[PDB]
C-alpha cells in the first residue's frame, strides 16, 4: 500500500532472515532503520520515537535477542506497531433511525468525491441517503455532486446562493421526512487554506444542522501536514472522525500513521481510488498487514 515505506520496512527485515542470533548492536541497528525509514516517510516525528520505543520494548518482551530467527519476531512486532498507530482496531459509525453527517476539510481534499462514495456505500447497505450541496464558492460545485448523485442513484438537494443555515435546515429535514431518506450527507464548503470566517459560516451551520458525525476530509499525499487543520476544525465545529482519501497515491503514508496521535480522532474510511465504488471502511490490521505486504 505505501511502497516506500513498505519496501523499506520489509527490506530491514529481510536483513536478518537466515543470520541466526542477533546482537544487541544489530538490534539497534535495525531500529534506526525503521526509524529512518518512518522519518522519510514523513511520520510525525513524536509517532516514529514511540513506534520504535515500541518495537523495542516488545521484541525485547519477547526474547528477540535469544531467537534463532530473530527477523520473525521483529516482523510479528513492527506488524503490531502499525496496528496501534493505526487506531489498534476499528471503530466504524454507528448508525441509528435518522443520521445526518457533515463532511468537512480543506478544498482539494476530496469530500465532493468522498460525499457520493458514503451515498453509494450505504445505499447498498440498505440505507436511503441524501446528498446535500451545501458548497456554494465552488465552480460547479452544485452541479458536480449533481452529477455525482446522478451517477450513484441518490437525490441530490442544492442550497441556493446566500441561503441561510436555518432555511437549509428546514428544507432539508423536508425532504428527508417526505422522501424517507434516513442518511443526509453534507458537502460543505472549503478553501485551500484555513479561512477565519468560513469557518464561523461552517460551525454557525452545524450548530444549527446538528450532525450526528461531522467527518473530516485528509489528502492523504500532504502527508503530516494534512493533520495541521485537525484542531482548527476539531475546535470550531466538533470533529468525529477522519476519511483519508488518495492513499492510492500515497507512496509514504505518513498522515494514515500518524492521524491518532496528532488529532485523537478514529478513522472511519479510506479513499482508495477515484471511483465511487473507491471506499474501504477503516481497519487499523488490514493496512498494518497490507504495509507489510500482505495482498
Ligand atoms: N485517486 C483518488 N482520487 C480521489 C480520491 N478522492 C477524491 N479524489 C479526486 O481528488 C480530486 C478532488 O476531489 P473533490 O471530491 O472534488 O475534493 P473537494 O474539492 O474536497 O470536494 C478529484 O480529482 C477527485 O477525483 C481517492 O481516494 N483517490
Ligand atoms: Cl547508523
Ligand atoms: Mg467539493
Ligand atoms: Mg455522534
Amino acid at each position: 500500500m505505501f511502497q516506500q515505506l513498505s519496501a523499506r520496512l520489509q527490506e530491514a527485515i529481510g536483513r536478518l532472515r537466515g543470520r541466526g542470533r542477533i546482537t544487541e548492536e544489530d538490534l539497534k541497528a535495525t531500529l534506526r532503520e525503521i526509524r529512518r525509514a518512518l522519518m522519510d516517510a514523513d511520520v510525525n516525528l513524536e509517532v516514529a520515537r514511540d513506534f520504535v520505543e515500541r518495537v523495542r520494548e516488545e521484541a525485547l518482551g519477547k526474547q528477540v535477542l535469544e531467537s534463532l530467527t530473530p527477523a520473525e519476531v521483529i516482523l510479528a512486532t513492527v506488524y503490531e506497531a502499525l496496528k496501534e498507530a493505526l487506531g489498534g482496531e476499528a471503530r466504524l459509525p454507528v448508525l441509528k433511525d435518522r443520521n445526518l453527517w457533515f463532511l468537512v476539510g480543506l478544498q482539494g481534499s476530496g469530500k465532493t468525491t468522498t460525499a457520493a462514495k458514503l451515498a453509494l456505500y450505504y445505499k447498498g447497505k440498505g440505507r436511503r441517503p441524501l446528498l446535500v450541496a451545501a458548497d456554494t464558492q465552488r465552480p460547479a460545485a452544485r452541479e458536480q455532486l449533481r452529477l455525482l448523485g446522478e451517477k450513484v442513484g441518490v437525490p441530490v438537494l442544492e442550497v441556493m446562493d446566500g441561503e441561510s443555515p436555518e432555511s437549509i435546515r428546514r428544507r432539508v429535514e423536508e425532504k428527508a421526512r417526505l422522501e424517507a431518506r434516513d442518511l443526509i450527507l453534507v458537502d460543505t464548503a472549503g478553501r485551500l487554506q484555513i479561512d477565519e470566517p468560513l469557518m464561523g459560516e461552517l460551525a454557525r451551520l452545524k450548530e444549527v444542522l446538528g450532525p450526528d458525525e461531522v467527518l473530516l476530509v485528509l489528502d492523504a499525499m500532504t502527508g503530516q501536514e494534512a493533520l495541521s487543520v485537525a484542531r482548527a476544525f476539531d475546535e470550531k465545529v466538533g470533529v468525529t472522525g477522519l476519511v483519508l482519501t488518495k492513499l492510492d497515491g500515497d507512496a509514504r503514508g505518513g498522515a494514515a500513521l500518524s492521524a491518532r496521535h496528532v488529532t485523537g480522532k478514529p478513522i472511519y474510511f479510506a479513499g482508495v481510488s477515484e471511483k465511487p465504488e473507491g471506499l474501504e471502511p477503516f481497519y487499523p490490521e488490514r493496512l498494518a498487514g497490507r504495509i507489510l505486504g500482505m495482498g
